[PDB]
Parts: C-alpha cells; sequence; structure tokens
C-alpha cells in the first residue's frame, strides 16, 4: 500500500548495502541510485509503520514557501528542527560573550554541560528570536535556505529571483513543457556552507491534469532523514497540483547515496515487522487557493493511526 | 549484455506510453520517472543494435572539459553537432546583412532555399568560424554551454568557478564525500536560453575505488537524443575514475520527461529485432593523467561492430 517503496528501500539496504564511512564516522550500508513513486490519489505516502509526525512537516514547509528563513517563525508554528545551525551561530557569537557550547550536537550523547545546560542555552537563544525580534532578524536567519533558494535567487546582480513562482505560473501558462525544475544547488555557495542543500532539485510535470513531482536527493538517511523527505514534497504535489487547478498524479524520488546510517540498523528492523497500518488523507482548504499563504490549518491530513513511535541517539 | 536498459526503457515508452505534445508539435509517447544503469567494466554502453558514433561523442565531450565554447574547435575536431545555435546567431546577425536563413530547421524537411542552399549559407558561415577568428570568436561562441556551466560559472561578482575541477580534486582530497555534483542549471539564466541544460546535474561518487556516476536528464529523447547521452558521461566515469587513479563501477541514469518523441516511432521498433550485438571497450591512455588536455587519440574505443545506421528526419 503506499509507504511501500521506502520499506522496500530499507530492507535492500541493511544486509546488501556496502558500508561506507561517512563524516560523522559512524558510516552506513548503503546503495547509489534510486529511484521511488508513490501516486497521491491512494492518498498521503505518510508511515503508518512507525509515527512520523505531520504537524512539524507541514510548518517547515510553508516556512520554505513563504521565501523566509527566519527560526523565529519556526519556534511560533512551534517548530524547532532547523534550530541547531542559529545557534551553531550564536555560541561562537560576537555577543553571547560568556557560556560556551564548544562541539555540542557529537557531545549530545556525552552530555554534562550540553546534557540539558545546552538544549536550555539553546531555547534561552530562542527566546530573543521570539521578542528582541533584533536576534531574530540577526540570529535567527539562516540566509540561504531552500525559501531563498526557491523564492529567492541571488542572481549575479544584487537582487532576487523568484522561482517556484514560475513553476507556478509555467504549470499554468505552458503546462506540458519539460523544463519545469527548480533547482536550490547554487555553485557559488557550496564551499563557505555547513550542509549545501540535500534536496537539489526537483522536476515537474503537469501529466494530463495530473501534477507529477520527482525530487533529487543526493544525501539521504532511512531512517530518521527519509521519512520526511517522502512527505514534504508529495505535500509539494497536492498543493501545486491544486495551485493550478490540476490533479495529483505522483511523487517520484531520486536519490544519490542512498543510506541507512549503521548507528541505526536495529530500529530500522524494527519498523519491517509492523505491517503498513493503512493510508492517510490530506485534504487542503477549497477556499484558499495559493499556496504561498497557508495557515497551517488549511492543509489538513485526516487518519492516521500510527505504529507507535520508533526512536533514535544524537544526529550530528 | 550493456545498452539493454535503454533497449527496455524504449519498449515500455511504445505502446504504454502517454502521448504528450511538445514544442515542436509532433507530441510523444512518454513516461516520466526513469532510473538506468551500466557496469562499465563489462566494457562500454555504446549501442550495438544501431550505429551510435563514437568520435562525435568523444569530441563533443573534451570540447567541455576544456572549459570552451567556441563551435570554431567542434569544427577542426570533424564536428558541426552545436552550429546551427552560431547560425540561429548569424542569420538574424547584425552583420550577415542580405541572403536569410527565417525558420531554417522546422522548414528542413520542406526544402527550398534551406534545402542544400541554408546548409550551405552554414558551412560557409562556419569557415569564418575556422580562419577570421573575429568570427570563431564573435560567433562559434555560445557562451553558456556546459564547458562554461562545468568549468565557468558566472557568480554574483563578474568572475568563473570552475565546478568540474572541484569533482576531480574532492573525490581525491575526501572520497566518499555525499556531495560531489555539479549542476549546470543556473536559474538566472533559463529564461534568456534556447534550450536550458537538458542535463542538469550529475552526482559523483567514489564507492570503493569504483567511481560511480548519475546523469539528471530532465529532457530526454530515445532514438537520436538518448544514445549520445549514454556514451557522453560513461566516457566521464572512465576519464574521472581514471583521474584519480580509482577504477570504474557504474554509470546511471535519472530522467524526467523520458520520450519517444511519435515522429520516429517505427525506427525504433526497427531496433527492437537487432539483438545486441556484443560490447566495445573503452582504453584511454596510460600515459596521459589528467582529463583535461586530452587530445582525441589517447581515448580509443576498440571492438565495435554495430547494426547498419538507422535513421530520422528534422529534429528542431
Ligand atoms: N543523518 C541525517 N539525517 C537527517 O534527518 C539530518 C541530518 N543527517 N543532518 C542534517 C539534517 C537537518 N534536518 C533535520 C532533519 C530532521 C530533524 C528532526 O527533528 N527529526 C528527526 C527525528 C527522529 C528521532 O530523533 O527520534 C527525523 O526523523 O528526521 C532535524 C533536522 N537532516
Ligand atoms: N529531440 C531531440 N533530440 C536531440 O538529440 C536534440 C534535440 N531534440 N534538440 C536539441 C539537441 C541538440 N544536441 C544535438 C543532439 C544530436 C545531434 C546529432 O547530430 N545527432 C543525432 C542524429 C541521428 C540522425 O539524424 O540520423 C542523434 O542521434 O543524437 C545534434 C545536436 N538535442
Ligand atoms: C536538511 C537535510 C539533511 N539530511 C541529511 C542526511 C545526512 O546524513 C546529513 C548530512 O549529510 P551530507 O553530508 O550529505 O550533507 O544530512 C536529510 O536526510 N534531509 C534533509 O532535508
Ligand atoms: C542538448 C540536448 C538536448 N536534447 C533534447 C531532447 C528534446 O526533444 C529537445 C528539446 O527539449 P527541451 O524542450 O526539453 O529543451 O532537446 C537531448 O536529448 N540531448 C542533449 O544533450
Amino acid at each position: 500500500m503506499l509507504e511501500q517503496p521506502y520499506l522496500d528501500l530499507a530492507k535492500k539496504v541493511l544486509d546488501e548495502g556496502h558500508f561506507k564511512p561517512d563524516r560523522t564516522h559512524t558510516g552506513t550500508y548503503s546503495i547509489f541510485g534510486h529511484q521511488m513513486r508513490f501516486d497521491l490519489s491512494k492518498g498521503f505516502p505518510l508511515l503508518t509503520t512507525k509515527k512520523v509526525p505531520f504537524g512539524l512537516i507541514k510548518s517547515e514547509l510553508l516556512w520554505f514557501l513563504h521565501g523566509d528563513t527566519n527560526i523565529r517563525f519556526l519556534l511560533q508554528h512551534r517548530n524547532h528542527i532547523w534550530d541547531e545551525w542559529a545557534f551553531e551561530k550564536w555560541v561562537k557569537s560576537d555577543e553571547y560573550h560568556g557560556p560556551d557550547m564548544t562541539d555540542f550536537g557529537h557531545r549530545s550523547q556525552k552530555d554534562p554541560e550540553f546534557a540539558a545546560v545546552y538544549h536550555e542555552e539553546m531555547a534561552k537563544f530562542d527566546d530573543r528570536v521570539l521578542h528582541d525580534d533584533a536576534f531574530a532578524a540577526k540570529y535567527g536567519d539562516l540566509g540561504l535556505v531552500y525559501g531563498s533558494q526557491w523564492r529567492a535567487w541571488h542572481t549575479s546582480k544584487g537582487d532576487t529571483i523568484d522561482q517556484l513562482g514560475d513553476v507556478i505560473e509555467q504549470i499554468k501558462t505552458h503546462p506540458y513543457s519539460r523544463r519545469l525544475i527548480v533547482s536550490a544547488w547554487n555553485p557559488e555557495d557550496v564551499p563557505t556552507m555547513a550542509l549545501p542543500p540535500c534536496h537539489t532539485l526537483y522536476q515537474f510535470y503537469v501529466n494530463d491534469g495530473k501534477l507529477s513531482l520527482q525530487l533529487y536527493q543526493r544525501s539521504a538517511d532511512i531512517f530518521l532523514g527519509v521519512p520526511f523527505n517522502i512527505a514534504s514534497y508529495a505535500l509539494l504535489t497536492h498543493l501545486v497540483a491544486h495551485e493550478c487547478g490540476l490533479e495529483v498524479g505522483e511523487f517520484i524520488h531520486t536519490f544519490g547515496d542512498a543510506h541507512l546510517y549503521v548507528n541505526h540498523l536495529d530500529q530500522i528492523k524494527e519498523q519491517l515487522s509492523r505491517t503498513p497500518r493503512p493510508a492517510p488523507t490530506l485534504q487542503l482548504n477549497p477556499d484558499k487557493h495559493d499556496i504561498f499563504d497557508f495557515d497551517m490549518k488549511d492543509i489538513k491530513l485526516l487518519n492516521y493511526d500510527p505504529y507507535p513511535a520508533i526512536k533514535a541517539p544524537v544526529a550530528v
């Protein structure tokens, strides 16, 4: 039933992959060369074998689609996924002169001053991100994130081109235009960067009413990693299919280094013994038909019963 | 045996694809979502069922790898594939004041002043591209082609970053670096363009000695189109595997709008009745170990016996 290419993609990786050592230095079992499909009329490819949370995919998303980059907002919509990049900023800070969080993620596991106290050096950084907007502005803002790669490309001439907005009007002016891609890989910015964009480029189609998507993820982690990467870019197919009064066909998923990080070997084994406890339905409000302003409760995902949720250590 | 994912990929397209009308306006039978692999120790995925010519893939290539864009050279190495873009320039020309080639490709089929006379308006353009270098310089130069996207990205600051050169030194400094891609999609240049780059981005790996490639072709034509697109980017895997003293594993091929243009329906049917008359061997000279200067005869492809060669009309 729907999420099964991810269940079928993890099975292949863990006996049959090749161990490959990553930077974090706790290897993998990987492939490279993988392509995966979902058909969104058989609903949402949201993972019933463990619990994936939707709220926090849905919040992430809109943030990107608003041409935003200020974590300030992720916090308001109760989100904190992108936190630690702005923190890596404030603890190496010019003006957080005092109680340092040096090496804090690969020393979460190790605790004792990072234990709570870094996680709450962090939340306190966070409130100034929420009240001294001088600190949202000048700290919660990661700059070159997907919302500035998809809606604010900085051009050879100082300003911005909005790229997911031409997906939306070209889907609409010439439909079955073979060129309908947005790249977020920006050559001249990958080296000074911390994570260049995992989700490099995604190609659109307008099939025949069916809006169909395909994402090119060069890096990919099966387990924590890929469950949120099926469900942000299938929600894009729904949103966009709806934006030009077209109707969802299918989301496809190209991979690079498809990987199941050696470290979380036995919790993936743990999932492939839960049987895909049916499929959710995303509905999105008929009355709002943009995609760019969507407050949170217009896109709603009906009927989820997941399995209980399976848990990781320290990501890096 | 080796080229069979292309033979298997065309069979699926022509009964089972969906007709989709392109700009040229002679539709298709297409898919979208396709991923294809080749393993280059079982030699070269060069097409024995019809005849593909190698010389002219090999010349094309080096041109791109020299950071070049002047058709002047393609001509010298007896190549004329990229011609008509510089001609579309010289017949709409400020200073080809007289004998016009208005609409010339979608009116090759139709002939009579384009018949020979445009093809030889063309070759004459060409000689000035070869002798009045003022005309190579200011006419044979397409500018933003793959050699300036792979080796000369124009940055938000006037100059160039050389991107296939960091594939070559990063493959080499940190090997199993998950980020090893070159994009040629340049957002802010796709609209003023004629063909934005079909071969958008390609990802590297360094498997374990095996250099492995994957190309992201958004558009793709099975028949004329895709045969040259298997064999330029597998030759890149050989060249690059050899450049950092690594050894070829495999080239993979991601597609977008995988297509068999309706127009050449019965010559593809014609191929899938030739049985894959074994496999060539590319050898490349031990003595040259760069990839950037390669004159033509260092990369040599041994033992080809193709089927006779099957032929198209007017591409556009
Ligand atoms: N290995 C890897 N996987 C990633 O998910 C990840 C990474 N590396 N480093 C950079 C990055 C940052 N994006 C992300 C992705 C997920 C979360 C997150 O909060 N959710 C995890 C939690 C699972 C658990 O710990 O129980 C997830 O499932 O994705 C945070 C930031 N993504
Ligand atoms: N449909 C399509 N296919 C393409 O090959 C093509 C296109 N469109 N338009 C832009 C473009 C330009 N690149 C190319 C590709 C191939 C040739 C070429 O000389 N070789 C063909 C010839 C086959 C025949 O006519 O008998 C080939 O097989 O690719 C020229 C320019 N590529
Ligand atoms: C932001 C992002 C990163 N990642 C990952 C997985 C990798 O193990 C981690 C570091 O990868 P990298 O070294 O290829 O950049 O980033 C995802 O899986 N999804 C995401 O959206
Ligand atoms: C330059 C290039 C174009 N093409 C194609 C196939 C398409 O039918 C033609 C026009 O496509 P487009 O409208 O998607 O740009 O360009 C290739 O197949 N290979 C190439 O390398």
